[PDB]
């Protein structure tokens, strides 16, 4: 019914060291899906525009197996909104968690100097209808937030086929997932014990990526309070010649909110800042 | 002697939350393993044709290492035979037990409008005579086969380059190894327990699949009984336009029947339906 | 300041049957760092063309973070020298150890028939000019290195477009990290405990590899020497045509010095051959 669904059962090759589902794993998955609903209501190659506001409720452990339900709400003209449900079921109890509730927004490419104009959502149900109008405040919203110590991580990742689309566009998931990685590895840096992802606020990805180009990581705590701390992470890119010149292309700037635990499954409070 | 041999220690990495290879994994080391075999007699790039009976006698664990041995048993004229023999070894005790022996049937690709005529199996031993036999009637049964409850899972995966050969058409074996991943979540959401894989029923790849094209993987159980439950995943394709208009392609039905045990090493019994 | 600085936490994912960082993954990591640096130098594609002596000092476990530096210590013609340091630190006690010092070696690529004249390295600091005259006797001695029982283990790999540069060159990383898993799986065929690498001689990469060729890898025990022992692995290299006919590429031969731990964490004497 206009639904994507994915499953994954959750892997040690998914894994952190405390056997939970990597957030940045998570999130490559959840942008997958995502896409996919978002060209298969385009009928082209789509990539990940921007990301609104995405809270985790829970973490999910090694055995537990994922659903990832992605859906069109509203198609515009070249962009188009998708609403997104991540599950968790363990199963040794059948029990099911709601994970997220999220959207994000996917722009279809064309393949060369094609217009592209994108058919309407079909509606149905009267749900149907109102998200359909909450759409268009959502992406109001979206639009209108395009206003805009010494713990540092510093990383660099190459892009590579398995990192893209066919037509050489990077995910903005894979992305997304070292991001998280960097990010992580910052909040650590800070408490010196386990974070575990809590959100990830909205954010555009501002430009293109293309395979073959390096991806410089920037992760620094921006602030902290209790329980949370908030890592900010800076995506710059360079193909070879950029490279070697140092002209890079900002990608993104993201922020990521983590709590943390110690080596007891206990909640620690971060210092402030 | 015309034999391929792959060995892979088995990792974390290719684990299941159990610590035992996934089979899934193993089924994509093998066909590509056989696959090398195929090439290897071919000198062009081949694809797995069909698969026939396999069955697991041995569930690998994290530190053991698997030997996979392929052999192009009879060429005919664009098809061919391979026979695999799969071999754990514990690396603590220096112990090797057989995890399977099957067959499988590669066939092999022109680059463009290449007519393909391939070279006969030399024969040496009087054992590679009755098996270039036994291929005659092992491929009229294939041939001949071709005379052809709410805890479903659905999935989807995107063919990326990884995936396929360097020509784009997809791996056999990774299209296995999703199957296998889904169906283990089937089997699981009907026992609560740890499903481990017992078999797998031959089956026929129907049609090729390409870089960039969806798989959606539907699987159900069939039937079960006693300490076995039988597992049937469909693998439906499509191009991104395909994908749009919802008329997909018929990949592959197969059928996969597993065991399973609780939390103690101890087996069970699945419910009759 | 000319430095490439890659930070990777160490997952499952990354890790070996004992919960410590796989060599080969630590080896692709290092070579990725060089290659980059070498690039960032270059302005164009660069390939290993060979390794010097690497030795470990500590082996990473899972939860911790590895960072990685490389940088250009000087450039010649088409060639350039790379300086790698690899630091390892705990996460919950914020301490790191010197994992290895190491050079290697990167040739730059010309897109097509340009010659390649790579500008000279600028000094600043007494070291870098100390460093810049070092690299000319170390370099005179990589050249001058080109002077040149039934544990043996056979693998093979396929390289697909992950394993290689966009151009379709295969990494040497990926190669080392093939390389590091058969000859591990040997030295355990020999102790039948757990091998840990203490290091790797260097080598040269004697010629190119393309997506789509065969890896056939053999690996067998040389020597030993009461807590050491060297496997040497044989990297021999054919496409889909060379692989059908029989005539290979001698890509690389190395030699791999470990140690051995039992199931508990005491080190093991291995016998004399
Ligand atoms: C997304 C992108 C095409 C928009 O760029 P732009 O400078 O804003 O140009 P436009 O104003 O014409 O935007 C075009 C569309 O993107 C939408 N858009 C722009 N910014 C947006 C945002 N922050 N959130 C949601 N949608 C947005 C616009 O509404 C417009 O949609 P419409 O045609 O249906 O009206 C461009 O920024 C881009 O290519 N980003 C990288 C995309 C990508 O490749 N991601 C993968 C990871 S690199
Ligand atoms: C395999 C395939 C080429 C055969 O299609 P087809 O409609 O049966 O056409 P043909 O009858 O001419 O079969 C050609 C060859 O495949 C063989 N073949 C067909 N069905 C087979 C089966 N079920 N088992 C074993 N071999 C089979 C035929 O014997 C014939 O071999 P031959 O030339 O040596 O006599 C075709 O079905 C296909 O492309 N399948 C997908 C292959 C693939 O890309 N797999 C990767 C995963 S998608
Ligand atoms: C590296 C390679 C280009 C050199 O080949 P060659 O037969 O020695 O030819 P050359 O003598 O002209 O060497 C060219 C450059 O490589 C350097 N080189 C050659 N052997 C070397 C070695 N053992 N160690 C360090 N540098 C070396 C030379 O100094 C020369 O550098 P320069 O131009 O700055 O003076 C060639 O062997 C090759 O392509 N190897 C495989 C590279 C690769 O693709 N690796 C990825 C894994 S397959």
């Amino acid at each position: 019914m206009g639904e994507v669904v994915m499953s994954q059962a959750i892997q040690p090759a998914h894994a952190t060291a405390r056997g939970e589902l990597s957030a940045g794993q998570l999130l490559k998955w959840i942008d997958t899906t995502a896409c996919l609903a978002a060209e298969k209501h385009a009928g082209v190659s789509c990539v990940t525009a921007s990301v609104d506001d995405i809270q985790f409720e829970e973490t999910a452990r090694v055995g537990q197996v994922i659903t990832i339900k992605a859906k069109v709400t509203r198609a515009f003209s070249t962009s188009m909104e998708i609403s997104i449900k991540v599950m968790v079921q363990d199963m040794l109890t059948g029990i099911e968690k709601l994970v997220s509730v999220a959207f994000s927004t996917f722009v279809a490419k064309p393949v060369g100097k094609e217009k592209i104009h994108l058919k309407p959502v079909t509606l149905l149900t009267e749900q149907d209808h109102v998200e359909h109008n909450l759409a268009a405040e959502r992406r109001k919203v979206r639009l209108q937030h395009e206003d805009t110590r010494g713990t540092s991580v510093q990383s660099i990742e190459l892009v590579l086929p398995p990192h893209a689309n066919h037509h050489g566009n990077t995910f903005g998931g894979q992305i997304m997932a070292w991001m998280e990685t960097v990010a992580t590895i910052s909040a650590s840096r800070l408490c010196w014990a386990h974070p575990f992802l809590k959100s990830v606020d909205m954010f555009k990805f501002r430009g293109p990526s293309t395979v073959g180009d390096r991806l410089v990581f920037t992760a620094i705590v921006n602030n902290t309070f209790q329980t949370c701390v908030e890592v900010g992470v800076r995506v710059e890119a360079f193909d070879c010649q950029e490279w070697a010149e140092g002209r890079g292309r900002h990608i993104n700037s993201a922020f990521l909110i983590y709590n943390a635990a110690d080596d007891k499954e206990n909640l620690i409070t971060f210092p402030r800042i």
